[PDB]
DNA sequence: GCACTAGTTCGAACTAGTGC
DNA sequence: GCACTAGTTCGAACTAGTGC
């Protein structure tokens, strides 16, 4: 439900605020939880929210979609050069090991709670901050109905950072907000994937050498 | 769904054993430790390997708003036969009152560590988890799981069976068609539930105390 | 769910206004005639109109493979409890007998018109339905349904009772959120009931005679 | 989960056959009702065996899917000439009732079971068969968690019809058959959803004056 | 606000495909 | 064939949007 096109010499993604799923939510950031927010109700104060998209690069089995029709796009007017995927090629090249290699893991503690002996669970979670401001994050969960992981790709794009600014009102019904992709971005989520599994490398390594 | 009831001198409960779900499904936990892992394994081996499988059974003690379902049918079948005494349920009344802190209050925490994989920085999302064994095998487990749609935490409350406590016995055997297995529920697990669903958070505290002085 | 209990000499059960399901829910039958409309209306009028209104319940007599279930847990309590009585049974198990035709074996068909819709052929797909009213303005019903991977039909049998029927009155009030309402069990309606999946299908039938028999 | 595709001067769709859905199904015809088949486990003979295709003509709001796929390549490669689409829209300028006019009807009759009142619900389907054996439905469905009705199209395309024969075998795992689209067929699609509503009419006037 | 319509998540139940 | 993985339909439960 995302739009993605090229206007201005730029990438620019159109991302609805209002009607929160799975893959687009907006987010209250607190000590490092992403508390979500109905954006309809509260008015807006601004740092501390996102919107959270858990973005694609592959849909029906085809490689034209969020983050891979950024990619296409981006490289079909100079955005992004052969050089840059030469370079992700050669990063790719480099990764020998993944987020899920980490797996999860159950540790023993010395603490008890009415004679019940306490564990952890303790999840990986890969993250890097841009200077604009944007996080990127790769959180590995096991996978529904199915043994072993999944490891899921979030950007989280500061309110801030795109237009209009929501600053001092709720949003309106339907509201979409644009935001201009930089190809710092891109490149990120690229490598994201990359490190997250070795499929889903297999899978980005298939499609910057399909871009040629 | 399981199927509860008494039968000469003790609570029986029959649990599916293929149709794995949410709710109660076959899981294999490698000596006892560690997460346990999902299977749809139907043919049991007879050796080491068998004391590694599990029923896990997501159990609860309402459904509909009703009391009579799971946990508490099991009790309060167990309180009208003399299984579980007046005692037994006085001293778990005073273990409620003894309690004034939750597994739900610990939360989740993310740690930091100086880990970097390819240039990101690697974090750790920590959940806790309250574990009990028996000296028989079974497990009882308590574990969180962030709200659907709300800020707060989910508690919810895991038996694990071993297979080798159920009937037919398992050992060197396939599980027919929509197989259900026969297993005879112990006092001290019906306690530890019990107690399990104590600790999980204040509402669950709140919940069990007024169905026992309900059955009381 | 429905809420099915004994109360005052009388069956009586509970059911949810306001958040309609498949299984329960407020429709539109008007003036008692035609396929009944869904409805989400909250306020409901106090005239001519409220007439219009039911609850229409999609009522089983098992549930997880046991008999304890609406509509059987509706009978098991009224003959417990002298409602229905042993010569109302022996009245039901001598019309079964007699039953040897189902509304699944009516099946479905298809029509060919005269008429074309701008170049098209109009056929018309033509589905049984067997319907019974009450004195007291309650509708039985049984409908068919393709069945979801078969070749053959599903028969459903569903209850239409009126809105002026239940407690409290609804008469232009506007129901609370999650209100349920309150209503009497006729004995009449719980006969006509098993008499509806005694004709819906023969399994359907040998299901009701040998769940009569057991209560017997 | 078609695809889509101009190959050799012809509009052809390519189909799967052992993953039935809502959407395509393969069916064996008798007395006018579609029997399921399963096509792994029992062997094909073959004039009773069609592909069941419940077509669409837009996704994510978008004109550019199955029908309007089909339409746009035709359009563009000179099989849809601006002459049928004027007359299209002129079939459609005509159009003044649909099939979710006529609704559905409960009839009362002089029948009973057992003492209960036998009624009729009547159901209206539109149909009309091509002379190179495809079928056309435009079924009416009681619209599901909502008043009113839905009308659902489907095209029918006998098994004779596809290439390759499933004579005499069972389909392959995955199986996929071609089947080349005559312009004939996306005229009475198109001519179909026209007449199931007027939503649907309205929709499929814009996306052809949009063709220009 | 009422009375919807439409969009979503979730779990149960089912089926076809895959690798050993 | 076993032991999965992945694809589907269906109903319950919830939320945002729409027209009056």
């Amino acid at each position: 439900e995302a739009s993605v096109s090229f206007e201005n010499g730029k990438i620019v993604v159109r991302l609805p605020i209002t009607r929160p799923t799975s893959k687009i939510a907006v987010k209250k950031i607190e000590n490092g939880v992403g508390i979500p927010v109905s954006t309809r109700k509260k008015s807006f104060p601004l740092r501390d929210y996102y919107i959270a998209w858990q973005i694609s690069y592959a849909r029906d089995g085809k490689y034209d979609y969020e983050l891979s029709r950024m990619v296409r796009l981006a490289h079909e007017h100079g955005i992004l050069t052969y050089n840059d995927i030469y370079e992700l090629l050669k990063f790719a090249d480099d990764v020998k090991s993944y987020l899920e290699d980490k797996g999860i893991r159950r540790e023993s503690t010395n603490e008890e709670l009415y004679g019940f002996n306490i564990y952890e669970d303790v999840y990986p979670v890969a993250k890097k901050e841009l200077p604009s401001g944007e996080f990127i994050g790769i959180v590995l969960k096991h996978k529904q109905r199915a043994v072993g992981y999944q490891s899921m790709v979030y950007v989280c794009i500061p309110l801030t950072n795109v237009e209009p600014s929501l600053a001092g009102r709720v949003a309106r019904r339907n509201e979409v907000v644009k935001y201009e992709v930089p190809v710092d971005l891109m490149k990120e989520l690229l490598k994201a994937f990359i490190i997250a599994s070795e499929t889903h490398k297999n899978d980005i390594v298939k499609f910057l050498r399909s871009i040629i």
